[PDB]
């Protein structure tokens, strides 16, 4: 499922994603247009360390989910990569929470550094109602 900006918004909100760790919903706004283009069956493999980033946060599975075919799983997030493919993103959500409570927070998404970090992020909420 391509969720659409708004709806995503709303649902983040619902969720308790704003201002969790301090973090902005047009923050995880911003990470998810450039993770996944809010695409839940977003999937890209990295053949170099053989992991795989499920998902509309991309969330890894050599540490935080569970695929059974990567090397070296910690599966921190206790989560089996295919919950990361729903078109229910609560599962994707509380794992993404997981991530960001880790030592370095968000700069665990490098879409989020490169393109987010230090910019204004506030016209992916916009019209939004949230
Ligand atoms: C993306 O992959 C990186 C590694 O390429 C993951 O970063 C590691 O995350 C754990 C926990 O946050 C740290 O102990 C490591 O030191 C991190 N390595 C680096 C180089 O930062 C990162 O968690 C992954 N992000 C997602 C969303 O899966």
């Amino acid at each position: 499922k391509v969720f659409e900006r708004c709806e995503l918004a709303r649902t983040l909100k619902r969720l308790g994603m704003d201002g969790y760790r301090g973090i902005s919903l047009a923050n995880w706004m911003c990470l998810a247009k450039w993770e996944s283009g809010y695409n839940t069956r977003a999937t890209n493999y990295n053949a170099g360390d053989r992991s795989t980033d499920y998902g509309i946060f991309q969330i890894n599975s050599r540490l935080w989910c569970n695929d059974g075919k990567t090397p070296g799983a910690v599966n921190a997030c206790h989560l089996s990569c295919s919950a990361l493919l729903q078109d229910n993103i609560a599962d994707a959500v509380a794992c993404a929470k997981r991530v960001v409570r880790d030592p370095q927070g968000i700069r665990a998404w490098v879409a989020w550094r490169n393109r987010c970090q230090n910019r204004d992020v506030r016209q992916y909420v916009q019209g939004c109602g949230v």
